[PDB]
């Protein structure tokens, strides 16, 4: 079975819609599956917000350490790090780290507010040549993931291209690029997703996403031991609103497309 046949088979048994985009930076070859179809991003959108702040810091040396007050009213549905700092402050850098490494929703909202709203995050994506990404709402409503709803969505290919540009490409200045990579590598939420389908020794940086309609996502940069990096986006969504997440499917897809590498 070809990789494509394996992916189609994987989806057929999954009970959902699978979206895969892998870019092999060795020759820029790609493995695509519904890569031009939109999927709700869930928390994977946090990468774009954090990157937008990193871009700003390129021209503002005091931005990353700027203090941001955390009030009880700022807390939403999931604030593992922000809740520890109520009544205190967090720097924009710490908010970026919390949003990316723990998927803190309060952190995301602080980043969005700092940037001036969801439309500003979309504007940043467009500045990177990403004409697909769109952020419309804040946390937690950006997680509705209603089938066919274009809000807070992107395509696997668009996100793979942008993630490559951000982490290995032309998008950010070196210090900022390295910071984004450091944050992604330090993610604590992706053990069961893409990481679970790769050789245990490979270095990986990723950002997961999980939301309604059993939407299960993960976008990652992978560094094999003897090969050029791979950029992989695995999105998955289902027809029922309260469907369970299926991180096992993302792991399975990762194993299929990275085979041989």
């Amino acid at each position: 079975n070809s990789v494509q046949q394996q992916l189609e088979a994987l989806e057929k048994s999954s009970g959902g819609r699978l979206g895969v985009a892998l870019i092999n930076t060795a020759d820029n070859s790609q493995i695509l599956y519904r890569a031009d179809e939109r999927f709700a991003m869930c928390s994977t959108s946090k990468v774009m917000a954090a990157a937008a702040v990193l871009k700003q810091s390129e021209s503002d040396k005091h931005l990353l350490n700027q203090r941001v007050e955390i009030k009880k009213s700022d807390l939403v549905n999931y604030n593992p790090i922000a809740e520890k700092h109520v009544n205190g402050t967090m720097t924009l850098a710490e908010l970026g780290a919390a949003a990316l490494q723990y998927s803190d929703n309060t952190a995301m909202n602080k980043l969005i507010a700092h940037l001036g709203g969801p439309d500003k995050v979309t504007a940043f994506a467009r500045s990177l040549g990403d004409e697909t990404f769109r952020l419309d709402r804040t946390e937690p409503t950006l997680n509705t993931a209603i089938p066919g709803d274009p809000r807070d969505t992107t395509t696997p290919l668009a996100m793979a291209q942008t993630l490559k540009n951000l982490t290995l490409g032309k998008a950010l200045a070196e210090t900022q690029r390295a910071q984004l990579v450091t944050w992604l590598k330090g993610n604590t939420t992706g053990s069961a997703s893409i990481r679970a389908g790769l050789p245990k020794s490979w270095v990986v940086g990723d950002k997961t996403g999980s939301c309604d309609y059993g939407t299960t996502n993960d976008i990652a940069v992978i560094w094999p031991e003897n090969h050029a990096p791979l950029v992989l986006v695995t999105y998955f969504t289902q027809p029922e609103q309260k469907a369970e997440r299926r991180r096992d499917i993302l792991a399975a897809a990762a194993k299929i497309v990275t085979h041989g590498f």
